[PDB]
């Protein structure tokens, strides 16, 4: 009884374009909405920007290698825009492509399977100021640069996720004004969400073209668990308007070609720009659910958000840097919910992990066991969900390495890789030589 997993569970990690790869000016990349966000005082909370980063990509081999080291039979990453559609539409950089190319090959020759994100949040600047996410236009500029990309790589690349996280994208982006492009207005959050979901209807069928029988596409949703403060039926009412908002908004949607109506009453039904047909396109069939988990989120009635009138509750318990609550039941919880209620024919957790504070010791070592016993919790609730008949096929830990935490800059550090920004040197975290283990060993000890 070591609690092992399905012979063909996929274990990874996970990074993104703009976290990892720098280079920002390299081989005919134009600025993103981050590279110009970046700038914006306030933004950032260490005045970073994503310039340099990882310098992913010149060091890409070395990180490979570094994942034939962690085990991994998968790797999610994320292609960006900006570098194989430069003008956001027409002329292809050749270069750009070229990189994903030599990435992906790179990958295969070392056992690993590609598994891609299309928009990972860096559309190129010159693009948003045609189409931002509010304009309807950006659902065909966001399906060309698909076409282009999926063309080149299909017959390599399986496994594609087109968007990732809407709610960030639409919400923190043009809702709350912490994400690119900085934006902060109800009715914006709400055109941005919708064509999001639409970006991914029209997306799926364009993918699927492009492929053979064997590939594979969906979303990628971030869900927390959510919880009410008390039994009060205020605090009630507060937490089912904020799990509307987080985790049923683009859920419902998907599955049943609704936005949840109680929140959309509340809101102004009229200012999501739904079309005839919009839904028939947003539901169009998918192989999986990805989902990204990181936190329990509890809530009660309040006005510290106007918007929804709810304040957040910290119960007593474990907290990582980000201040988010340790709480690996809501997993559990997350997946059982969307097996009951959608039936996704496959589930993939593609992010869960941890910022903690590290330090590399006299010896050269990073030890990080709170960030160890983060993954060790998270792990056995997966467990526990595939021997409950949940089809969970793979989990991809958020992240690969240290990185460019958008809003928080290079000060939270996600990875199982330590860097050391000064160098650029790679070491391998303490979590990161228990999780060589797990992936080799399929489970647990
Ligand atoms: O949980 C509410 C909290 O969300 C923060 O954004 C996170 C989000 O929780 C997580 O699900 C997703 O995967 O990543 C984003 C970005 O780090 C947000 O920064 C807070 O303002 C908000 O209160
Ligand atoms: O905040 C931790 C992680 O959460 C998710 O929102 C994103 O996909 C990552 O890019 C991010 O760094």
């Amino acid at each position: 009884e070591p609690h092992r997993f399905p012979p063909d569970f996929q274990w990874g990690v996970a990074t993104s374009s703009y976290q990892i790869e720098g280079a920002v000016e390299a081989d005919g990349r134009s600025p993103s909405i981050w590279d110009t966000f970046c700038a914006r005082p306030g933004a950032i909370a260490d005045g970073s920007t994503g310039a340099i980063a990882n310098d992913h990509y010149h060091r890409y081999r070395e990180d490979i290698a570094i994942m034939k080291q962690l085990g991994v039979n998968a790797y999610r990453f994320s292609i960006a825009w900006p570098r194989i559609l430069p003008d956001g539409r027409g002329r292809v950089n050749q270069a750009g492509v070229d990189f994903y190319e030599r990435l992906v090959d790179s990958l295969l020759e070392q056992g690993i399977e590609p598994y891609a994100t299309l928009y990972h949040w860096d559309m190129p600047q010159v693009q948003h100021d045609r189409t931002p996410w509010y304009d309807r236009g950006v659902v065909d500029a966001f399906v060309e640069y698909t076409d282009v990309i999926t063309r080149r790589l299909s017959d390599r690349v399986k496994y594609w996720m087109t968007l990732n996280e809407p709610w960030v994208i639409s919400f923190l982006g043009y809702g709350a004004g912490e994400h690119a492009p900085g934006l902060r207005d109800k009715e914006l959050y709400l055109r941005a969400a919708h064509h999001v979901l639409l970006a991914h209807g029209k997306a799926m069928p364009v993918i699927r073209a492009n492929g053979n029988a064997q590939t594979k596409a969906g979303i990628v949703l971030n869900l927390n668990w959510v919880n009410a403060a008390s039994d009060s039926p205020e605090d009630q009412a507060a937490a089912r308007r904020y799990d509307q908002f987080f985790n049923r908004w683009f859920a419902e949607p998907l599955y049943n070609g609704r936005y949840p109506e109680e929140l959309l009453e509340w809101y102004g039904r009229d200012l999501v720009p739904v079309q005839p047909g919009d839904f028939d396109i947003i539901t169009t069939p998918t192989d999986f659910l990805a989902v990204n988990y990181y936190a329990r989120t509890t809530v009660k009635a309040g006005s510290t958000d106007p918007m929804l009138q709810v304040d957040f509750v910290r119960p007593p318990g474990e907290y990582t840097a980000m201040d988010w609550e340790v709480y690996p039941q809501g997993l559990y919880n997350i997946l059982n919910w969307l097996h009951t209620d959608y039936a996704p024919p496959a589930l993939y957790v593609t992010e869960n992990g941890a910022a903690y504070d590290d330090q590399v010791s006299a010896a050269g070592e990073v030890d990080d066991p709170q960030r160890l016993a983060y993954l060790e919790g998270h792990f056995e609730a997966a467990y526990r969900a595939i021997q409950a008949g949940i089809p969970l096929k793979g989990y991809f830990v958020w992240s690969l390495m240290d990185n460019f935490e958008w809003g928080r800059g290079f000060e939270k550090r996600f990875g199982i890789v330590f860097v050391d920004y000064a160098t650029q040197q790679r070491i391998i975290k303490r979590s990161g030589k228990w999780f060589s283990q797990v992936t080799r060993a399929n489970g647990l000890p």
